[PDB]
């Protein structure tokens, strides 16, 4: 149970190959270290949705019977029964999700100095490593670059 | 049982380690200090929701029968009985929560100095290391970096 | 069921390390002492919550059944009986709390003079502290860190 | 069942030496004396709560039937059967305490001349052993630390 | 049998040391003695509270059922036909007592002279021994310190 740290630390290691591998081409070899997040979910998890169609409408519904009697008399005493008896569509879904999704991602990113990069050069970093992680806004992922000289 | 202690020293290490790593290459090899606390969750817990939908609106339920009489003298002697059973979408989730998750992180991280570092300088360590943790404030997680002179 | 001192000891000395290593580079190597006591929880505990979804407001419950009859003569006899039976959202979470978890801390933190240390370079040690600890306020942490010369 | 006396020695002499290990750097090597006493719990103890959630108010009941007849003639003979079967939302803990807690604990600390100490120097010392202890409250505990020459 | 003897003076040498080791420092090495009379409890006893929570109060009952009737004519014959099932919150302890407990304890402490002792310098040698005996007031403890020349 503790092979989700092992788990966790592969996905983490191949997000972080792929940024600075797309980065060391315009940085340098060595001028750029990216350290990346992952909040996966080990979780178990089943659903079993079972939409049906709203048959409402007449004009959508599919009947199997229908005793319509409508007696009338004219004081104007009417009357009218009326049984139905439906088919109705039924979707079934069953999903058995997968364990070892990532929840979130956080990246953090120092580039070397070349003397800052221009906030042009630097847009098309971030934006670069915006597609090396998988960057999801939905998911909650965030993203730091920051640009300072190495050591 | 303390195979507990051995686990959250894996998870603070890990977090401690990607600390040191992102801002080694800023403040230097040795001028960093991070110390990561975790509250995990080892508690077992499962979990059964089993939604269903409002048909309350006509225009949007299912109906599998429906028996409308509709009699009606006229002293006007009104009269309408109506069954009407109904096909429900059921959604039916079925969770077992992981055991071993960060509940609350709590991070604390010292900077050497160069002489302070800048207000500025020390906002983008405070980004940096709020991605190396994961930082989630839903959690509650806290940091404090703070900046004084080593020994 | 004295191997829950040993157990509680060990909770006590990692949190006892994190906070000298994390000290110890501020006010020196051996110029910090910390002592922890943790309440710990070894309770057996089970728990079975079973929420219900609120079905009073009828946009928002879902019928499995619904006869409604609606007589009236008009000297205005009415009559209106209306069975309607229900399908009813319904959570089951079922944890088993883990046994040996912290209930409360308190430590205990005495820093060497340099010469006392200033105000401010004490509150930065306090707030290093209470994230060395993981420390929560509503478990009821407390935290004491005094400033006296050694011997 | 005398291995209980051994048990609450080593539940004191585990306070004792955090005590002494705290105040041994202010006063002195030996210049600290303390003694706890602990009452301790070896009571077994099962329970088993079964809170029920209040559904008197409509707005947050949870109906699985409901046959509501409602007659009327206008001398204006009214009627208003109503049966209503209910969905409770049910907690059922079940707590099996642990056999050998802390119920009240009791130090008494004395510490050496240096010459007696300052008011404010002995304040210093009570909250430390304050934390030492894990003083809590709310079990009755009581500390009592004098200031006396040694022999 | 007559091992609660052995037990009973086990739990009043362990008392009487304590009383010793906190007081020699003060008083001197052999300047104090201290003798401890323990009344334990060796009654087997078991116990099953099954508390029940009061639901007389409406908005705070949980009801499973409910039939209410209420006629009415216009000479004004009424009716209120009402019957209620509840569901009913149930804690349900079962603790087994623990055998060799502390009923009352009566201590007896000699300090012997320096030339008496100031009052003020006795009172803080019987606040020490008030907490190297575990105090309680609603156990009905004892404790007699006398000053008096030895022998």
């Amino acid at each position: 149970n503790d092979a989700q740290l092992k788990f966790a630390n592969d996905v983490e290691s191949r997000i972080q190959r792929r940024i600075e591998a797309i980065l060391s081409p315009i940085v340098g070899n060595g001028n750029v270290h990216a350290q990346v997040t992952a909040q996966l979910d080990f979780a178990n998890k089943e659903q079993t949705e079972e939409h049906y169609s709203p048959n409402g409408d007449a004009s959508k519904a599919t009947l199997r019977s229908r005793q319509l009697n409508i007696s009338e008399q004219v004081p104007r005493s009417t009357q009218r029964n009326e049984t139905s008896n439906y088919e109705v569509d039924r979707t079934i879904r069953h999903t058995k999700m997968n364990v070892g999704d990532i929840e979130r991602l956080s990246v953090a990113v120092v580039v070397n100095y070349k003397l800052p990069l221009t906030a042009d050069q630097m847009k098309q970093i971030e934006d670069l490593t915006r597609e090396a992680m998988g960057f999801s806004d939905k998911r909650g992922d965030t993203l730091n670059v920051v640009n300072s000289p190495f050591s």
